[PDB]
């Protein structure tokens, strides 16, 4: 297996994948890495197995589909997947704990957001549907974007939003366009 994790990249105490070389600290993996099961496979392993299982799962799909659907077993691991996917960027960093606003010119947004809230929010099951999970995710880039206005910071939150969005697209297999 690696010798760090896969997500911050840093070693320490990290617990191994079964079935994959990938390992990781126990509150990077998402959901946090789990007491007992041996053997245990991460969510990289869990997501291909679905993937397996249901091969035309991969069919291209329309976003409005997607975010309507039920957060059933499988959809709360996709999102969970996809929230990692995010994590795994180092810039992730500037979006994972709680904001503050205090900018000359600018004002605070009206529904603050960051990651380590969607965590939670994923972990206490409080999402019903994709859509709440997606529009959380995409609340923290917009709120960014609008704050920031023109300083040049505000490149952080499209760098940050397209890692989301291609991961988006890939795990949840919308439909190729132009
Ligand atoms: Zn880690
Ligand atoms: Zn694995
Ligand atoms: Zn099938």
């Amino acid at each position: 297996n690696s010798n760090i994790c896969e997500v911050c990249n840093k070693w320490g105490r990290l617990f191994c994948c079964d079935t994959c070389p990938r390992s990781f600290h126990e509150h990077c993996h998402i959901p946090s890495v789990e007491a007992n099961k041996n053997p245990w496979s991460c969510i990289f392993c869990r997501i291909k197995t679905i993937q397996e299982r249901c091969p035309e799962s991969q069919s291209g799909h329309q976003e409005s589909e997607v975010l309507m659907r039920q957060m059933l077993p499988e959809e709360q691991l996709k999102c969970e997947f996809l929230l990692l996917k995010v994590y795994c960027d180092s810039k992730s960093c500037f979006f994972a704990s709680e904001p503050y606003y205090n900018r000359e010119g600018s004002q605070g947004p009206q529904k603050p957001m960051w990651l380590n809230k969607v965590k939670t929010s994923l972990n206490e099951q409080m999402y019903t549907r994709v859509e709440g999970f997606v529009q959380d995710m995409r609340l923290i880039f917009h709120n960014h974007k609008e704050f920031y206005r023109e300083d040049k910071f505000t490149r952080l939150g499209i760098q940050v939003q397209d890692i989301f969005e291609k991961n988006f697209r890939n795990i949840f297999a919308i439909q190729e366009t132009s």
